[PDB]
């Protein structure tokens, strides 16, 4: 890939919009779920996060069993 | 798997850490090759980063796609 950091991140977050909206859930909802802002969901979906809060995020959408396959050792 | 999201990113912090000795660099080395701040590698490996950093580390790495086993390719 020839990509700025910037710009995969962007990518990132359209593939957690895309899973949410895959599960049928509104930005408010998965916010209300994680227990945090509807905004710092939105800003993730803008590639804007920072880990911990992604990771609550993914928690949210039952997507977080693949990050056992993430740099593993 | 039964942990919180504070730990998972710790984890992650030290799977990048031991990514980086594995590949024989030091946190100076992977800050430059990123044009990053030194101090900006150390947090990421205590699981203190941003989205962007963290890629940019993946990048310096060689690692960058492993990013798809963190949030892998979505279909409609």
């Amino acid at each position: 890939k020839h990509v700025t950091a910037a710009a995969l991140a962007e990518e990132i977050g359209d593939r957690l919009k895309q899973a949410r909206l895959n599960r049928d859930l509104t930005q408010s909802e998965v916010a209300e779920i994680a227990g945090i802002a509807r905004k710092t969901v939105l800003n993730a979906e803008k590639g804007k996060v920072q880990l911990d809060i992604m990771i609550a995020i993914l928690m949210a959408l039952d997507l977080t069993e693949q990050i056992d396959l993430f740099i593993p050792k």
